[PDB]
């Protein structure tokens, strides 16, 4: 097995590849039209699913930022917004793709509610969405909550233009003594045990030495992320204050003394709590020694792929 080979481990796996197929659809958009309909799905999801407030430390890191756009008349607030949609090299979209997801999210979410209040220019009254646009947010709307949520916030990632990265401070691991420890059905695997409870407790130091110095880590719908430095990277810039719900398991053997488990169950967000459950996979690809060589994490496409 190569890193690029191990992607085809449990190939009876069905993700959820809707997802990149609608963030291909709304890609090709309008930028007018991209920033409309998810202004229309959010509105509306927003009926049902309550987003939680950014944290202060990422408000401070986008507050420059914001405070440019506010300054600008409406015509050039609605034309910033369009210049991240449509990637467009000006010096805002270059501070955006400088940012983490969290940070980017934060800033939307802000813009928001300057839009919903009238500080910022919004979409205009009565808009159309284009006949393409129409049909995906007709796709989005028919979408489980957890595929819904992954649209949005790669969307979200993939504005701006491309390096200086900027992210959240990293909060110190939690105290052991209030730890969980997860219980997997079928699965008793030290390794798997310790990924799912030392991400549970943001402990991405102890997490980041299961690992082999040239394995790898898939997260959904990307490329494999190869090495410590960079899974590493990962871990503190993205991976903050998730909750692991893993319920079941198989384990098998694989070439060389190696061995493949494939765990299904649920992950929350801290965008979104309780209120939204993720379908998860974790394929796992172990070496004799039971280090992670690689792990790919996916969005299922349905709770029906739950083992
Ligand atoms: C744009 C825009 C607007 C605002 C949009 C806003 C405000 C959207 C907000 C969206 C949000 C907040 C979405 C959040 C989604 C979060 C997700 C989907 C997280 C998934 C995480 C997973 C699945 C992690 C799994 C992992 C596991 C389990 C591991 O074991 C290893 C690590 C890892 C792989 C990470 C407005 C309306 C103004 C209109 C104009 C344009
Ligand atoms: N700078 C970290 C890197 C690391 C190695 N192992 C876990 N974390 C320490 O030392
Ligand atoms: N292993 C099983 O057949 C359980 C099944 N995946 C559900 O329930
Ligand atoms: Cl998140």
């Amino acid at each position: 097995f190569t890193i690029d080979s191990a992607r085809g481990i449990f190939p009876n796996t069905l993700a959820a590849d809707v997802v990149p197929a609608t963030i291909a659809r709304f890609s090709q958009l309008n930028a007018e039209d991209q920033l409309a309909l998810i202004w229309f799905a959010y509105l509306e999801m927003g009926k049902t699913l309550t987003i939680a407030a950014p944290g202060a430390a990422s408000m401070q890191l986008a507050e420059n930022a914001l405070k440019e756009i506010q300054a600008m008349g409406p015509l050039q607030q609605t034309q910033a917004m369009c210049d991240l949609a449509n990637r467009a090299d000006t010096p805002l979209c270059r501070t955006y793709a400088s940012w983490s997801p969290n940070i980017k999210l934060g800033f939307w979410y802000r813009l928001g509610e300057l839009m919903e209040q009238g500080f910022v220019a919004p979409i205009p009254a009565g808009y159309q969405l284009s006949a393409n646009a129409n049909a995906v947010l007709a796709t989005i709307q028919g979408l489980e909550s957890g595929q819904q949520i992954t649209v949005l916030r790669n969307a979200v990632v993939d504005m701006g233009f491309t390096g200086k990265r900027i992210a959240e401070p990293v909060v110190p691991p939690q105290d052991t003594a209030s730890r969980t420890k997860v219980s997997i059905e079928g699965v008793t695997n030290a390794t798997v045990l310790n990924w799912m409870d030392n991400l549970n407790a943001n402990d991405f130091d102890t997490l980041i030495e299961l690992f082999t110095s040239d394995g790898a880590l898939q997260p959904p719908f990307q490329r494999p992320i190869v090495g410590k430095e960079n899974v590493l990277r990962f871990f503190r810039e993205e991976c903050q204050n998730l909750k692991l719900i893993p319920e079941r398991g198989v384990t098998e053997p694989a070439e060389d003394g190696f061995t493949q488990i494939k765990v299904t169950g649920k992950v929350q967000t801290p965008w979104f709590g309780g209120n939204v459950g993720m379908n998860i996979a974790w394929r796992f690809l172990l070496n004799p020694e039971g280090k992670i060589f690689f792990v790919a994490i996916d969005l299922l496409a349905s709770p029906k792929e739950l083992l």
